[PDB]
């Protein structure tokens, strides 16, 4: 059995990893946020003992990990509260505001031999990590080329941002090599009276091409996958449908009717993974490094096109 | 009015030249080939007197332009020779096997103050220009990225015929910044067994993102196109259908029932622009500089996969 | 605030209902099932006090209604005694495998005055109500064709199963006219074997054409629903993506995305006017005569074919 | 070789017939038209030298066979002229404007004994013919369902115009049981501002269900085919691309790139079969008794539908 403090319930929390865990069975649930009104109607709709309001609270429950769902702006903090006080501490990305801040977090948590899990839900989606090991594997594997296009209609934003808070989820995806500068990448972007509007980053490492698409002023808001073997290709218009392309033939691959919403998102897979990390006690390494990787790139590409913007 | 003589009755000229022209009004053909059999054949079955063997007999007749469909080794040959002869002439991509020759040919014309007609149809593919003005115009635009990709199944070649004979036509599609080299370009491939596999080619223009993409070991063989420009947005899946993204909604675009294929696929527009052309002795010269720049473009990227391949 | 009963938890119980219902504000459930091993893991899994094999202790805790989800053989008996002890009762489709067990209970309710609602919920699909209002309403209106296709791969069964715990789905959604017979309606099907493989259900109600299709020997298992107007139609592949025909155009109409499965499936929708319904000891009588009208007339059918089978 | 002669060069001739005979090989014409103009222009720009402006004036070119493709009004009469004097006859759907007129132009000329040959191009469809088997051989088969829809958006018009020059095409290419009355059969319709709006056809032959629909007051206009197998089923959207179901998993199954426009709708099989008909000179029977058939149904569902609409 396990017991898992949530902290921080605004929207992703009880949009999705309240009603994921509330039905886990097997673990005990201790909520916790500073809003009473909010904590309370919560705890008794998932009906909820362990209840919060004040983090430091959370050491007198013996509690196996923690789950950090609050804004970026407190996640270090609450981050680094719990790993120096010797306690698996899970956080929804990004991990911090800057790739700074990332490397010290994991420094502590190295410095008292805990888990640091960072939440990509599109590292487990079930469709995909379906017919493609390689995302499963977190490989490059034998993919020849890999596009996640992770586009919204009329919705441009300050360059940080939109960078570390949104196309950290394709950028990430794709980063199935462990790019952190940007060496031997090409980065293109185009820019909206004042914001950023569409961001592109692609790099090929091996015989592998990895690109990240994210236009905020596209046509419509909409994510599309597509990956190529050789002679093989999928292309999954969301995540529960896709198409998958052999012997020049077209057929459908979907997730089995009944999958829960959750599910096909990949955050009961997530859950699932980040669990046996906490049990385990650690993280794997090239886990470690991706996190890190996604994050110090993302910095990367700020500077740089704050650089040429500003310049 | 207007009297063409076709040298080099081939696949495409049989597939859709041929077709086309023994369809238009008030046109005489004057077909001549090699193979005395195929041009009996033919001539037979387009009901044609003007049949030759030798490609200056055509002379006699007293055509007013040629087109030319044989093989690429004898463009040209053929095409210089007409063009001394001042005779508006046309060929069908590629020009020729190298940017030299090109450069040569395209030289001799302005010379001889003849027009010289490349044979590129997806510039006047109907569904396409119709929702893109900027490709009917061969501008930018308001454009905020293109990308034309065409997939084969299982169909790796070498360098050269892959890059002149396949590649040119998403690369010169996409090019409407009239590129001529690598400049500030990515340039991305994969070789297989001695064979090139994919090619992806890639640059900013001003606020215009193009690219390239070719993949002859794809799952199935198709092409398609995306536009995308400030909230709006096209993805073509063929050159009779397509989907429209704007205001976050998405819409169907297709061509009129009726039409016939190789209308379609802009044979008879192009054809039209070229009678047009050739009976105004004139050819505008930025179409003349993205012929010259997408031929360049093309040599550029072969001298550049063969010299890093052997290494 | 409600106190509800789940009488009887199979497979939709555990599936869409128990899951929906644990996770509804202001409601305290009560478990209730023969089998006491699935009964105390359901319990200890959505975190229930209330425990209960027999279906008479369930008085004790001084329930507002019950929902019995038992099979359909027991439904009259547990329906009816609850009927009788006056608390609204929710019994999941079918009523009973009869029309007459049906009439029964609506009598019996009719006469303690008590609300009895049966779980139909194909009507309250929340991207099809949003379109149709004649779905939502439950009426004809300006529906000039409506069709509800459900198929199923490889699955024949015998007329009564068939009927009653399948066809009745479609049957029942399309029946926006309380068509309780066979006038001047149009029944076909097929045998395969010695069951039934597809049965199609078609009948015309003023200027609006009704039509239940059901292949259960298809090629693979859908549901398709196709409505049309004067000059305007839609035709739904699922429950959360469709297509709008309106002006010669096609249109893409879809579930906002977040949504959870359940409720794409209509149940959140359901359970939210059941509740309304309980919570008002009242139940519309259009509501009524549309479950009668539905039993009935699946009644009739099961008749007709076992009689023209047998003959 | 054959020598075939054309009466009344419409739309429909210079838009199918014309072009496909065009380029058809050993075939010589002979145009004929009212219009001197057009007659010309067609002469010439297809390059035919015999010309003609008078059905009568035809046998002066010893044809093998003629094709009328004129109005409904003057299909008898031109029809009965060449049956007479003993001349293979094509002609256009409809037939005749009545089934009276059908049966006895089909009397005539097995009366004169040649063939009458009428043009049902949605009998010779190469992507239909190959998958469904059963629409090549012109039989029901092992098919248990089949229904051919084709919608207009805003079109209706008079029962007469409506059934018998549109409604004949869906009407006849479901008819494989050869279907002459409205016995054991379902027809519903709707009327609009007086005129002819959606109309449907269908009936049980055997162990296949025949379904018939045109609704030309729909939201857009399409035409769709599905047809149902024993645990396989085809759904065709177009005349080029369809998607096929079998073991529950979904295909897509489409003509071969490059495949003509005319040849796709069917109209260059027809005319294969049309020419080994003139040849032969005799027709097979069950083709005669389809044909009368779906004439003779035409008008039973014409009278049935003005009658009603007159009581
Ligand atoms: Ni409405």
């Amino acid at each position: 059995s396990l017991k898992i403090a949530m902290i921080g319930l605004g929207d992703i929390a009880q949009k999705a990893y309240l009603p994921v865990l509330a039905q886990w069975p097997d673990i005990e649930l201790v909520l916790c946020t500073r809003n009473p009104k909010v904590l309370g109607t919560l705890a008794t709709r998932y009906r909820v003992s362990a209840t919060c309001t004040d983090y430091r609270d959370v050491l007198q429950y013996g509690v196996d990990a923690v789950m950090i769902h609050a804004a970026t702006d407190v996640h270090s903090t609450l981050a680094a509260f719990f790993l120096h006080l010797g306690i698996p501490t899970f956080v929804d990305k990004p991990l911090a505001a800057s790739a700074q801040e990332c490397e010290n977090l994991y420094e502590l948590a190295e410095k008292h031999h805990q888990p640091l899990y960072v939440g990509f839900n599109r590292r487990h989606i079930p469709l995909y990590n379906q017919h493609l090991s390689e995302l499963a594997q977190q490989e490059c594997g034998a993919l020849r080329s890999l596009r996640w296009e992770k586009h919204r209609h009329a919705l441009p934003g300050d360059i940080r941002t939109f960078v570390f808070d949104d196309f950290i989820h394709p950028l990430d995806s794709v980063n199935l090599s462990r790019q952190c500068n940007l060496d031997d990448l090409h980065l293109t972007y185009h820019m909206s009276e004042g914001l950023l509007a569409r961001l592109d980053v692609q790099w090929q490492t091996g015989d592998t091409l990895l690109h990240a698409s994210m236009n905020r002023q596209f046509g419509i808001t909409t994510e599309h996958v597509t990956a190529s073997y050789d002679n093989v290709a999928y292309l999954f218009d969301s995540f529960t449908q896709g198409k998958m392309w052999r012997d020049n033939q077209e057929s459908r691959v979907a997730l089995k009717d009944w999958t829960p919403m959750l599910a096909s998102k990949g955050f009961d897979a997530m859950v699932q993974d980040w669990l046996q990390v906490a049990a385990a006690g650690k993280l794997p390494t090239h886990i470690i490094e991706r996190n890190l990787a996604s994050h110090q790139l993302a910095e990367a590409i700020c500077q740089q096109i704050t650089q040429q913007v500003t310049k």
